[PDB]
């Protein structure tokens, strides 16, 4: 029992003329009933997101801070982005955490904080080329997804998402079968460290390149329960991405 | 002459009912013809805090990144804080530099940005309580100032505030006469160093603690033209730190 979950990550793009065109787009595509749609638009723009959007469509803050209110110029709390509309937030994006330093320590407070304020989490791990080589993939994936773990209660509001930071821009890339490997290994360390039950019911969505060409090969690997897609997600071949099961 | 100024910095503070609560008693206040009044809300709250305030105030981003759009998870652009109508942004402040560990390499490369795309800066600089009891604040606050005046090409639409960092959390409370000479030395490194058209135009605003009743004191100081306010712009209080000329 794992549904289908597609994450658009928009990442700092759009305005609210192409965003708005694009919502429109979204609001006539036939999401399947198998599968659960979250847009993560610019901080700017979730209020406008969220009332633009149809509700089919769940609304992500694309980050938070880790506590209710508080003098953190430029961030933003669980509670505003509910007071928003959003449901979700993306937590430990590989931009986050290899652009802007945000340690893990900093990553599982704000896990904390947004799954005790009623949020949904898409939570981010994967490791970068040099770890990848040097064979320190799953020690780089667990240590992050233990860290997590250890401030999530309900993992009914939680989503993890792979991103293979090594095939990003890099001169490499992952195949689906590199892509299955992780995400079993993934699912070994849930089932391992929390439950077989929660590992059976955890959405493990992908987080590298995924396109609408690309789409259905990588649903189909067992372990890949979705995708946390960053260029597609301002683009109708969403809507192809989302269809992917079907 | 020179236009006294006051920047309300809420900080992550608020919700859209108790920050339209706010908005309500800014409104309904006479803002002086000689002041200039600017708001930075929540980054969540930019076009809703635009859309409610009467164009008499003006809003602000808290801060943004340093291209129109990209891979960058989290941010927000100088093209979508024009597209929410906020006019300016606040860049450099301490809590962006000492909590989250911003260079003043990236803040100078915010100003460039920012200043090309058409936004206002309020531009921050300060020196931590290690720096001013080690006796280089001035060292500290003219580098910050220089990076700052290295992406500068018009000075019409750069406002500096002084944080006095050292008084503000620590147990150090900071005189009108130390404000004043931090602000004096400040106008004369713009003297030195761009020109005296900038040093005798350029707003040098005040970060440190201000109340309804420091502001009137502090204002009358000849290099202090206005004020960064933390905590009273949450409150009624700031319509008299608005007033502080009259």
């Amino acid at each position: 029992s794992r549904k289908f979950f597609v994450g658009g990550n928009w990442k700092m793009n759009g305005r609210k003329q192409s965003l708005g065109e694009l919502i429109g787009t979204l609001n006539a595509a036939k999401v399947p009933a198998d599968t659960e749609v979250v847009c993560a638009p610019p901080t700017a723009y979730i209020d406008f997101a969220r009332q633009k959007l149809d509700p089919k469509i769940a609304v992500a803050a694309q980050n938070c801070y880790k506590v209710t209110n508080g003098a953190f110029t430029g961030e933003i709390s669980p509670g505003m982005i509910k007071d928003c509309g959003a449901t979700w937030v993306v937590l430990g994006h590989s931009e986050r955490r290899h652009v802007f330093g945000e340690s893990d320590e900093l990553i599982g407070q704000k896990v904390a904080h947004a799954l005790a304020e009623g949020l949904g989490v898409i939570a981010c791990i994967g490791e970068k080329l040099d770890e990848r080589e040097a064979g320190i993939t799953e020690k780089v994936v667990f240590e992050q997804t233990k860290v997590i773990a250890d401030n999530v209660k309900d993992w009914s509001k939680v989503v993890l998402a792979y991103e293979p930071v090594w095939a990003i821009g890099t001169g490499k890339t992952a195949t689906p079968q590199q892509a299955q490997e992780v995400h079993e290994k993934l699912r070994g360390w849930l089932k391992s460290n929390v439950s077989d039950a929660v590992a059976q019911s955890t959405r493990i969505i992908y987080g590298g390149s995924v396109t609408g060409a690309t789409c259905k090969e990588l649903a189909s690997q067992p372990d890949v329960d979705g995708f946390l897609v960053g260029g597609a997600s301002l683009k109708p071949e969403l809507v192809d991405i989302i269809n992917a099961k079907q």
